[PDB]
Order: C-alpha cells, then sequence, then structure tokens
C-alpha cells in the first residue's frame, strides 16, 4: 500500500512520495528504481512534517515506513494505510508563507507562527535551525547526521511548540486586563520619573525598568514606547485576584487538540506569585510566564476577534473551535488600535515596515533569561484581519531582533493574505 501523502492548504504537497534511481540495498541517487519520501519543502517544515523510518523491532512492540517524528507520526495511522492505500491528510499550511518564514532566519535560533486569526488556521509553523529531512527518512551519513546533534542552536526541536516567557508583547494582554478590570483608564496620565521603579524599599535591589524616559504616560503611549513601568503600576494597581481572574480566561494550563506534542502554557510556579516583584514582573511578561509560540498566536488572537479567542488548528476541513468572550471587545479593539503606533509612527520600534496602503498593528518584545535575550514580534493584519505573526529571535543579542528580519515576511503576506 502507498503510505498516504501530506499536502498543504491549496494541495501542494508536504509529504509525498516519488520514484528515484538509486545506486538490492539503495544508497544515494545515481541501479534500480525505487519509491522514496520525499519532502518538497525540505527543511522549511522538518520540524511540523517529520520525517519516516524503517519499522523497528520495538515499533513492532506496540504492533514498510512509519513516522518517526512530527506529523508523519502523529498521523501515521491514517497515513500508512493497510497491505488499501493511506490517506490523503489536508493541511493548513500555506507553502508560499510556510517557505517565507523560514528564509528570514538564515540559521539563526528562532521560531515563526503565521495564524489565520478568525479561523484558527496555522498558515505556518517554522522552527530555526533545521534539518533536511529527505535525508534522514533515506539516507544520511554519520558525519551529517553528528553535525545536526552537536549544533548548540538544535535544529531537531520544533520551537513553536517550546514555553518560552513572552516578552514585553504579554503587555497587550495586561493593558486588556486592565481595561475590563476598570483599574485602567486609557487617558489617564501617569506620571513617571525616571529608568526605574520600585513600589517601596522592601523591593530591596530590584527595580522595574524601562528605557526610554517620558512623562506623563498614558495606555497608548506605555504600549509604543513599550514601558514597563506603567505596566508594572498597573498590575500592582489592580492586585493579583483581578490579574489573575483576566489572565485565567486565557488557555492557560490547557491542552490543545493540535496534533503537536506542547505543554500547557503556565502563568507562574505555583498558583500564587506571593510575591509583588513576581506579580509585576509578570506583568510585563517577564517572571515565571512559559508560553509557545503556537500558544502565544492563540492568545493575541483577541485582538482580532473582539475579544473572542480562537483555537489553532492544523487540518484544514477541522471545525473552528472558539473561546468566547475572553476580553471585552472594547478592549481589544482598544488595544489593537494602540498598537497601530508601533508601525505608523516614526518613533515605533516597527516603523521600518510601515505601509501606507496598509493597516498592521504590532507589538515587539525582548525577554531577559536567567544572561540572554530573546526577541519577539507580534503583527496583527488590521485591513482584513487574515493573519496573524508570532516571531521570535533566540538570543537576539548576537542574532538581532525579530524586527530587523521581519519585513520580507510582514511585506509577503500584506500582498498575498492581504
Ligand atoms: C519588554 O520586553 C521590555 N524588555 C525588557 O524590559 C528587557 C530588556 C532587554 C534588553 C534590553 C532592554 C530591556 C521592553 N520591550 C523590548 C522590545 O520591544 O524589544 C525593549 C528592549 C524595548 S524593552
Ligand atoms: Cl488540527
Ligand atoms: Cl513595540
Amino acid at each position: 500500500a502507498k503510505r498516504g501523502e501530506i499536502v498543504d492548504r491549496n494541495g501542494s504537497g508536504l509529504a509525498i512520495n516519488k520514484v528515484f534511481d538509486e545506486v538490492f540495498v539503495p544508497i544515494t541517487v545515481a541501479t534500480k528504481d525505487t519509491e522514496s519520501r520525499y519532502y518538497p519543502l525540505g527543511e522549511a517544515a522538518a520540524q511540523l512534517i517529520g520525517y519516516t523510518g524503517t519499522i523497528t523491532a520495538e515499533d513492532i512492540e506496540k504492533n514498510g515506513v512509519i513516522g518517526k517524528t512530527g506529523l508523519e507520526r502523529a498521523f501515521d495511522k491514517e497515513l500508512r494505510g493497510q497491505d488499501k492505500d493511506g490517506q490523503t491528510i489536508k493541511l493548513t499550511i500555506d507553502s508560499g508563507v510556510q517557505q517565507q518564514a523560514f528564509a528570514i532566519f538564515d540559521k539563526r535560533p528562532g521560531s515563526a507562527v503565521i495564524t489565520d486569526p478568525q479561523k484558527g488556521d496555522l498558515l505556518a509553523t517554522v522552527s530555526s535551525p533545521s534539518y533536511d529531512p529527505n535525508k534522514m527518512a533515506n539516507g544520511i551519513s554519520q558525519k551529517e547526521y553528528d553535525a545536526y546533534n552537536n549544533n548548540k542552536d538544535l535544529p531537531f526541536t520544533a520551537r513553536f511548540a517550546t514555553g518560552y516567557a513572552p516578552g514585553s508583547t504579554f503587555k497587550t494582554i495586561t493593558g486588556a486586563i486592565g481595561l475590563d478590570a476598570g483599574t485602567l483608564k486609557p487617558d489617564e496620565e501617569l506620571e513617571i520619573n525616571g529608568l526605574k521603579w520600585q513600589k517601596d524599599k522592601s523591593w530591596g535591589g530590584y527595580f522595574a525598568t524601562r528605557v526610554k524616559e517620558a512623562s506623563p504616560v498614558n495606555l497608548r503611549t506605555a504600549l509604543v514606547n513599550s514601558d514597563n513601568i506603567y505596566f508594572a503600576q498597573q498590575t500592582l494597581r489592580m492586585g493579583e485576584d483581578k490579574f489573575r481572574a483576566g489572565l485565567n480566561k486565557f488557555i492557560f494550563g490547557e491542552e490543545l487538540d493540535l496534533p503537536i506534542a506542547m505543554t500547557p502554557a503556565q502563568i507562574s510556579n505555583e498558583d500564587k506569585f506571593n510575591s509583588e516583584i513576581l506579580l509585576a514582573d509578570t506583568g510585563y511578561g517577564q517572571g515565571q510566564l512559559l508560553i509557545s509560540p503556537i500558544q502565544q498566536a492563540t492568545m493575541y488572537s483577541v485582538f482580532q476577534n473582539n475579544g473572542t479567542l480562537v483555537y489553532p488548528k492544523l487540518v484544514l476541513d477541522k471545525e473552528t473551535k472558539k473561546k468566547d468572550n475572553v476580553i471585552s471587545a472594547n478592549a481589544a479593539n482598544t488595544i489593537a488600535t494602540d498598537l497601530l503606533g508601533s508601525v505608523e509612527d516614526p518613533s515605533g520600534y516597527v516603523y521600518n515596515m510601515y505601509n501606507p496602503n496598509f493597516s498592521l498593528a504590532a507589538k515587539t518584545g525582548t525577554a531577559e533569561i536567567k544572561g540572554k535575550e530573546n526577541s519577539f514580534l507580534l503583527t496583527l493584519d488590521r485591513s482584513n484581519n487574515k493573519f496573524l505573526t508570532m516571531i521570535m529571535v533566540e538570543n537576539s543579542g548576537e542574532n538581532g531582533s525579530a524586527t530587523d528580519i521581519s519585513k520580507p515576511l510582514i511585506d509577503y503576506l500584506e500582498a498575498t493574505i492581504k
């Protein structure tokens, strides 16, 4: 039986079969014609699609080829058939978006998740660096394989499913929670002097620090300037109960119906912060938050659905599933409108991607890990609400920011997905 195909949303192949003339024990391509598993996108979708391998003795313990990793293994039952050819599985992936999202990294460690925010379609799930899935499935030498395993940037890992601290992009949720709680007034002008702030001397040598000097600061200025002090103060103003009440309406601790293994997102290590510092850190995306890029794109989907959360989906014919009224419609549109300044204001961090013919909201972020720094970029299509991007660059202190590489992807999406 011929193994079933994995195709993208347009029917283009992602995991298919192709006949080669191999130079009987086939080694490499030239003598005998054999059918081999082929991946047209190669490393661009290696971690997602995975690769196949020969059935081993340990596999036959839980009663041809079998999917070893990725969707080849998760869908191995439906794909392998029975010798009835295997079934064809059509994904939400867009091959053009998948290849563009992978090209921007250029061996930099990071990930990119592009979604249809109103339907949950995962248009692209990219992890960098990557590996050749055709060689892993049909013949890789110990030299090339050891180069993958000794790569400290870990190309085999699926970074879009790994949990990270979200960074300053998380301020969009903290601000929306503050709006619905009634403690955050969008027009209130907060006096903030200097670059560091603590509640009082009980914080010791720790301060919430910002990068830009500005006063007074309202909600929109705090988002565009990415002011940590404003959001640390607003988080302490609302309190842990009001803060967690809004956070708990998101998908924290919730396993998703995605064929991708993923630890659920968490707010902190325990049910209580037991620290004003930890409560304030969580307000601007640090602390003990662990959210994967797929989970981040899911949480941030509320700003393009009038406060409704749209769950992600990878299989095209799967019905859209939502979580209603995670935040209010007024809070979602207030935050999304304020994020237009990140792209449209000449001093905004995403002004490099400014397009006078397209409405793009955005929010950047740099997380400090116990150190190293990761860069994040969230963009929101506000012209038609047809795409959402969650882009991350690991070790941004050496690899640069996500904003510095993501413009060709955003330009591609504004002309294609629109
Ligand atoms: C949000 O993530 C904020 N980041 C920090 O407070 C930590 C940090 C890391 C490196 C340098 C300075 C501060 C602010 N948002 C990011 C961002 O948008 O890239 C800033 C670096 C502007 S700070
Ligand atoms: Cl799915
Ligand atoms: Cl920003």
